């Protein structure tokens, strides 16, 4: 049914779930479910049992022509939109092959939108999981170091340092985000163009007429058809353009890395008197950028964190306070 | 449904799932689900619920043919496509055979894909699996010692050096590779064959008039008969070719074990001064160089690498510090 | 869905799962999933949704005829294959019983190639699966006091030799694949003579004229009847017989139990200095020479197999390492 | 499908399932198996989606009935093989009965194979099952007590001999094995009557002129019907036949339960010397020989016993080495 | 299925399952489960696939007639069993009735034989459970104290003789078996007037005249209408009359509660020194009698009563024994 489909993908997991770490930081998710589950959710709206009347196409055979004679007839039409030279059309024989292969188009917008992700859930994941995983084993170390002495060589801040350096993982997300855009943008200007057909493209004219039937007394020259359900189709596009040009601008936002401003999440350690690292921040496209990003996504899962972030908002509101709270 | 379809193959993980361990490295797994999977998931794209109009072959009965004798003249042209006497084509008999079984021969190419990884993960993962799992634990157990230093005979390089002398897990691994790609080609040259059939190919005539219809006063000579399906057929054959023919040079990649050029990742012990072995690396066809490649996949996993390879990091920006990190 | 079966039966585990201990070692479970399966998969290949046009038997009722008397003429032709004196045919009675049966024969060949890896299953196997761990268990055990005396009689040795003596299980093993092979020759037999069929064998004519309808006025002599996908049945037929022609040599070599080779897995625990057991191998048809093999499937699962197969390992490229090795 | 079916009775479980005891002893899981559940795998092979043609009956009606007109005959006379009157046949009525109740027929046989392996399930199992468990962990005890000795009276000889002076349990057990065999008979004598039907039983004419239509102009005196597949029932009848006439001869050994000959199972325990109990064995129909039956399935996964049968076998080939084998 | 029916109601648990305590004796769960799933089996096996042949109610409308003329003519046959004045039949209209609701009625009869085992689940297990695990308990602090002992006040005699004074439980139980037993009896006063039907009950003539049609110049008046598969209830009801004819003499066997018999289960305990509480055993209708059937349920669960069984089973064949059996 339409309702067990939403609850399949609309208010189910889908692309969400996949615990203690998040290697696919906000928005990347929300545009990755919707830019590849709404392609998915709309085909399967096209196709519903409410909506669907039955046959996609109908053909008009006379009254004189059988069951399965008519049954030859709109199969061979379905089939025929293919070829050239069996119909003739007012729009084209380039919207009728739209009109039939729509899923197939959206469905393969829909995996070339999981594409960049996919690539970043292989050629990144693993770098980004193990240095932001280490990174915040280290911070607890050092935050229990503090906290033992409070009752020599920070590791953390040159290692922060020289993926301040690198930029090789960034290049990898920034390409990610730049594909998943074009192909965004490709999809809007093919949803523009699919809307924007007259809608009387699904009507056309086909024969029965190739072999043997060429040259057959009785059998009509031309057969009335429709493709039904290709209003459903533009209904449904036009659905698509509309969430997809309101999601490219997300998007663009996703690629300005350096412009998402960090609310000092990192310097909530430089407060603690043992933690002197990681004290600067990015201003650039660099590894360090993103790393601060990922950072920001998974560090109030962190146990010293939010201890010590509770320490600098009652400031805001002597470290004598950090010793009591342990 | 379409999108049920394409959430079991294509955003499900398929052959990927089947966890400390990895005995098939990257490439391998996602070129093994690809060419696996697309010949599937073209299969059931081809006669999705939305795409499939009703019965493959219509055949245009006579209006005085009864409903259940053009279903007899249906079923039987469907049946008469195999012998060679029964029907009359221009194309011939061997396109049509091929329009017939054009699902069966993409799913045999799909389970002839699946042989070299299969196996491989029968003849040389658990020996690929028991050697790398062995290294791992032996290099924990000498940043261990290491540590334990800090605060005699190296098994791992004699033991890195004798399957330097070995070849035979290499043999088998570029034999599995070397049929994967013989059989990609095999299946570019079906589907650049099968797509530039002319797609009047399906168009054919049949005579119901084998035995007591011999010499029957009241049957048509011959019927015109399309294979509906077979433009779909087509269009999924020019997507699997051509996501075939961008597949093939990653395969050709693979072949070239020397060539992969893992950053050294097995240098990174030799920085620690306990951890004396493995200082070399393969620069040839042996065992020596598979393994690297599996060190290279699995070693992020281990703990001690990340720690070193972090003090190799800052580096790249005296030992005190890893006494220090511990 | 064709694609759905593959996953359920290629692709799947099958009967592959079914941890610690493997009571079939390989080439075994190879050969018992695809000589089970594959009639398994090709009869679910027949009729599938694609492939199958409809009603399997069509039979050309005349045009006077209603839908219902065309669907008495189909049904009880179907049923009229069975007895003898209902329909005359050029090939006979036996080709047409063979296309109706065709699915029950081959299924009947899988259940038959299951029986004998079923009795391996019940009969031997507890006992292989106990004599070998135990076996594990005290070669671990001499590995332990081997460490242990590094840093008085083998029970291993004596109780290798009493079923060096003992060839019981090597019998039932050697009838299992002895009926294995046979049946597998049957089938064979069986689909060679299905596939030489002249395909015409399909075509017959049954008489609707038993009982009251002897002597109706108004009826057609004989019915013109195809059995439809009997050509789908030879192809899948010539298929089966090709990869059962393959696999047959396969299980040749599976009955020479001494010719297997297993290369000195056993003499590694020679070695050692306290492991005196052990130091021979079987040169015949005995049950040693059946759990040399079980052996060295299982063989490297054991935790100080490993440990000393890399020490004979480094010296293929003193016994001081060993002590280091622990 | 058939092959899902075969997967779900032949290769899945089943009555196999349903850990550390075994209440169930070998053959008789076996013979429940194949007892009960081939009666349901062929009425479910009866019935396949391939095998089916359709409706099961059908009648032939004039060619001036409409379509639920012959779809009212063919009901009818579905109902009316039933009452005597209505029908008339060569055969005569019962075959007719059983050709429309075969599934009935040989689903009340598969359950009443199951009834005695329930009984046996419930009104012995939990005596054997807390009895056998019971002895195997006093066994345990004494090998543990030796053992340690080797580092007053023996409740377990006395507790054997108690029940080698009852036969309650065996009485149960030779019960139930014989209202199988007298099951496993009586479904022989109706397969062998049901296949030697003449197969013109199914053949039989109806009139549908009960009630305001025996005094109807225009309907035929009598219908010529066929009940379609009731010649796969009688291929499936031999099948069936040959199946449990095989099965007999297993049921007849397996009432004989003095003869099953357990081969010095609890004779291992005497060559301990602190195990003086369990000397002797049956020579009679007792509960003993019963519980040596049951003993010999499941002394194999007692701890003791395999490392006392590894001593009994090297001495096959002074009792120092069991002190050294602990 | 009918074979997935049989799994799913006769071979699986259906309500056996629902671990430690059992509050549901044995003949009780086996008399629930049979009485309650043979109306759902039978029902379910009165409607299965094979058996089914189509539409229930077939009518014979003219030739005249269109299809869906006669569907109506079907479908208000259908509906017009209900009402009196429609329909004559030879029988009457109260048989019509039963043979439209037949499967409505057995499933009556299975929740109504359903209601006092589930008024037993609810209004008296919970004080069965918690008083039975209690007495478990406290038998085995009373064998560990006399082990103890061996290497003031009994509690469980008194607490047991205070239910011997209550009775209020077993009245709960006999209601419930006694609602059981009339309830059998009405099922089997039901499925002996029902089958002692004379099978053209099913037989009628409804008459398709009510409203605007009564006035119609063109319709038959009255059309032969059959209730197909009534033969089938008959042979089902005569198939659960006999089943429940068998169950009820169980039945009023269960009503006995103290002539159950159990074997001296309780006195074992009296063989014990410390163990002088539960000497005595119930005559009559008591609380304790039904306790001591549960008891002798739940009691082989008991660690210590297998111990001191065996104790009694070696005398049957000093207490010196038991303090070496510990
Ligand atoms: O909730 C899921 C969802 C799916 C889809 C669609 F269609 F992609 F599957 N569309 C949605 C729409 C929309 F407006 F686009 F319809 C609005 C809101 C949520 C939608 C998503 C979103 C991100 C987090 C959870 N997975
Ligand atoms: O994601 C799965 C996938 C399957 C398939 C197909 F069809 F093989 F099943 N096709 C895919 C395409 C394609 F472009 F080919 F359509 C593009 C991207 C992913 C595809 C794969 C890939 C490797 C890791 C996870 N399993
Ligand atoms: O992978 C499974 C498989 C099944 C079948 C079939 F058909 F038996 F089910 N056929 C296969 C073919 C074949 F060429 F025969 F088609 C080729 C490769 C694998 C096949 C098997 C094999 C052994 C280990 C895992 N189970
Ligand atoms: O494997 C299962 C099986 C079921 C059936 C049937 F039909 F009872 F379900 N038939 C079988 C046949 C037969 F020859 F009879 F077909 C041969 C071999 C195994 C069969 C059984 C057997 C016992 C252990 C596992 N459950
Ligand atoms: O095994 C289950 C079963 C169900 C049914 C029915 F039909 F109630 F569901 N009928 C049965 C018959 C019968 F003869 F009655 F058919 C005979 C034997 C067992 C039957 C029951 C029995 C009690 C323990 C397990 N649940």
């Amino acid at each position: 049914a339409i309702a067990q489909l939403a609850t399949e993908y609309v208010f189910s997991d889908f692309l969400l779930k996949e615990k203690g770490l998040r290697l696919e930081l906000a928005v990347d998710k929300m545009v990755t479910c919707i830019a590849v589950g709404l392609p998915l959710l709309l085909i399967s709206l096209a196709f519903a049992q409410e909506i669907s009347i039955g046959t996609q196409i109908s053909c008009f055979s006379p009254s004189s022509f059988s069951w399965r004679q008519a049954a030859f007839v709109d199969s061979y039409c379905w089939a025929a939109v293919q070829q050239k030279n069996s119909l003739q059309s007012e729009s084209g024989n380039l919207p009728l092959w739209l009109h039939k292969f729509f899923p197939y188009i959206l469905l393969l917008f829909a995996i070339l939108l999981y594409l960049p992700p996919l690539f970043w859930r292989f050629a990144a994941a693993p770098h980004i999981c193990s240095d932001l995983k280490f990174i915040m084993e280290e911070l607890d170390k050092v935050y229990n170091r503090a906290i033992k002495a409070a009752k020599k060589y920070p590791i953390v801040e040159q290692y922060l340092k020289t993926k301040k350096n690198s930029n090789n993982l960034i290049i990898k997300y920034i390409s990610c985000r730049l594909l998943t855009l074009i192909i965004i943008l490709l999809a809007c200007i093919y949803l523009g163009y699919y809307f924007s057909l007259s809608s009387l493209s699904d009507e056309f004219v086909c024969s029965i007429k190739s072999g043997i039937l060429r040259n057959d007394s009785t059998v009509p020259d031309q057969f009335q058809c429709k493709l039904i359900a290709v209003g459903i189709f533009q209904l449904l596009s036009v659905i698509n353009l509309v969430v997809y040009v309101l999601l490219a601008p997300v998007v663009v936002y996703t690629l300005f890395v350096p412009f998402r401003q960090k609310t000092d999440v990192l310097k909530v350690y430089e407060i603690l008197p043992t933690f002197d690292v990681l004290h600067f921040k990015s201003e650039g496209y660099n590894d360090l950028s993103l790393y601060n990003l990922f950072l920001e996504e998974n560090i109030s899962e962190v146990k010293s964190y939010k201890c010590l972030k509770v320490l600098e908002n009652i400031k805001s509101s002597d470290p004598m306070l950090l010793l009591t709270n342990l």
